């Protein structure tokens, strides 16, 4: 599994230095493969990268099946999955290389184009959450994706361009913005 | 001109390019000068970048006044606003830029002060628009500041994750966003 090796290594490495300080040749070596091998799994290494964060979305996935246990209804479910993209990213160690390698590649819609792909993966959850809270009357949307793109983004964009303020502050906006939202389907 | 042809240059590849993906080499040969230069006025690197902010937000505001007129109540202001958000050519095009820059100097103070301090020019509009809205009894929001910075980043966000699709898809999710956001508020 020196696929699964390199992935690895790649994550380990992206995340002490970054995107663009971390050269194939450090991953090729530091997990004992090839440029070959290298080559022949992903081609380049943007698309090393995306793989690697196709991998990170699987397990966020996972992740989150385990964790909406915790939510009965699907109006708690919306509630409890911001909260979580909210303080996990606060600690998510390849976020620092996420930003760089995506505030230089979005201009490529090759690069660009799998980037969607990923980010509609993202989307899933709330379609889910949306779609379930229909079929039980927690509210009616007849537009699902569409509330669930803009939710998806929305949350985003709370979760980015706040940082500053204190970690309590923002969890506090962060649910605001979920009761706001959630209110206006009713 | 003199000082007035560097801010040029340098907004042009803080979009063009990342926040590091440009740097002084870059923006001195392209607009034919020498280093010396960028320091009476252009400290750091992050001054001329936290100055060209500066004057976007400013000239966005501006446009934003000189077109609200177009809206009679505070709910059209809003959803104006918003949409408007998505067609500019002011600050919004360079968010990935700022989120770069933020996050490679949110280890030091200097920033979560004019980096913050910017924030009230930023969310100042949705501060208007709500207070307002509360005298002309269109809706009643007892903590403005929290509804004007969600909002503030909910948006953002809307137009940051977004930008490389359709722009009147952009334009219809924009607009369900500020009807469900509006509808939530009371
Ligand atoms: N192994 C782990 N411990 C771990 C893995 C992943 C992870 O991921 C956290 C991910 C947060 C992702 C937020 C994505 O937000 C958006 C994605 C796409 C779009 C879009 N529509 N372009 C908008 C927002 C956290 C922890």
């Amino acid at each position: 599994n020196l696929k699964d090796k390199i992935l690895g290594v790649a994550k380990e490495l992206f995340i002490k230095n970054g995107y663009n300080a971390t050269t194939t040749g450090e991953i090729v070596k530091l997990s004992e493969s090839s440029k070959g091998n290298l080559y022949y799994h992903f081609k380049t290494k943007e698309n090393l990268f995306l793989e690697i964060l196709n991998i990170e979305e699987s397990k966020w996935q996972e992740q989150w099946k385990k964790e909406q246990i915790k939510a009965k209804t699907n109006r708690e479910k919306f509630y409890l999955y911001n909260e979580l993209s909210l303080t996990t990213e606060y600690y998510y160690p390849l976020q620092n290389a996420i930003i760089e390698f995506y505030t230089e590649y979005y201009k490529t819609n090759s690069i660009n184009e799998k980037m969607n792909k990923l980010e509609n993966k993202y989307i899933d959850a709330y379609h889910v959450i949306f779609k379930e809270g229909n079929l039980n009357g927690e509210w009616s949307i007849n537009d699902v994706n569409a509330v669930s793109k803009i939710a998806a983004n929305a949350v985003n964009g709370i979760v980015t361009f706040t940082h500053e303020q204190n970690i309590n502050e923002r969890i506090k906006l962060m649910n605001k913005f979920s009761q706001i939202f959630l209110n206006g389907l009713s």
